DNA sequence: AATAAGCGAAGTGGG
DNA sequence: TCCCACTTCCGCTTA
């Protein structure tokens, strides 16, 4: 199946879910979620995945943060803002 | 307090 | 066997 950094910036390339997320600085890969909005791209990611339980944004910022040490995404320090790897860009 | 974002041991999937 | 790539659960911290 997808990866969940895949998802997200497949997400962001389509624009199928504009109002839940967004690039702030495409050039740099920096993307932010919506405060009011970003449950139903959570909950878009769950169905996709076929997970047993509800996927929520607190769940799928936890997977987020593990990819924080590999390099593909990084957190911001920034409201709900988050950064893609060049590699993960490139390809 | 109420609300929200952010953080970081065991269970599930598919190798 | 034992890692992949999360998922789920739980408790805590900061604003
Ligand atoms: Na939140």
């Amino acid at each position: 199946k997808i990866r969940l950094y895949q998802f997200l910036l497949d997400l962001l390339r389509s624009g199928d879910m504009k109002d839940s997320i967004w690039w702030v600085d495409k050039d740099k890969g920096t993307f932010q979620f919506s405060s009011k909005h970003k449950e139903a791209l959570a909950h878009r990611w769950g169905i996709q995945k076929g997970n047993r339980k509800k996927m929520t944004y607190q769940k799928m910022a936890r997977a987020l943060r593990n990819y924080g040490k590999t390099g593909e995404v990084k957190k911001v320090k920034k409201k709900l803002t988050y950064q893609f790897s060049g590699e993960v860009l490139g390809r």
